């Protein structure tokens, strides 16, 4: 009386990828394997009582590739039938990994303009013996949006950029607070990230 695994999910943010499934096993053990859309299967997590498996290493070898996973159920302990398994939905990294929370690196007042800079986070995607950054991986596809208002007031204004810098005209006398958000408009799924922590001048 072994049961099949169900609701297999891809937990992934900025390319660090983990597969999860249900349910928690009782006298049952699991085996997970992975394979590209066009290839053979490789086994990664062997006979475990866990309901998660880190597959980062395989997916970062080529983020534009479509992958699918599979989970087998086996009886465990002192206690038959044909192999019982379940498939996951497809997963193309470049198109569905979640964008994580951004961070303002610096902001500086220069005359009537303020310069706001976003930090360029590094990823785990390697190339030429070096780690690639979010901007390195997405290029022109990735867009940042700045939200700004006056210190203890209530209305916000916005600005967009496809580099890592904003230059906004500040109306002297007024003092600002900022917040940034990441977005890849061409997506049909996980389009935006959460907002960054607020930074105020003063």
């Amino acid at each position: 009386n072994t049961v099949a695994a169900y609701n297999l999910t891809w937990k992934s943010t900025n390319f660090k990828t983990i597969l999860e499934w249900e349910p928690k096993p009782v006298n049952q053990v699991y085996t997970v394997q992975i394979s590209t859309k066009s290839g053979d299967w490789k086994s990664k997590c062997f006979y475990t009582t866990d309901t998660e498996c880190d597959l980062t290493d395989e997916i970062v070898k080529d983020v534009k590739q479509t992958y699918l996973a599979r989970v087998f159920s086996y009886p465990a302990g002192n206690v038959a039938g044909e192999p019982l398994y379940e498939n996951s939905p497809e997963f193309t990294p470049y198109l569905e990994t979640n964008l994580g929370q951004p961070t303002i690196q610096s902001f500086e007042q220069v005359g009537t303009k303020v310069n706001v800079t976003v930090e360029d986070e590094r990823t785990l995607v390697r190339r030429n013996n070096t780690f690639l950054s979010l901007r390195d991986v997405f290029g022109k596809d990735l867009i940042y949006t700045l939200y700004y208002w006056k210190s203890s007031s209530s209305g916000k204004k916005t600005a967009k950029t496809n580099t890592n810098e904003f230059l906004i005209d500040v109306d002297k006398g007024e003092n600002y607070c900022f917040s940034v958000q990441a977005v890849i408009p061409s997506r049909t799924v996980n389009r935006k990230s959460t907002d960054s922590p607020v930074e105020c001048m003063g």
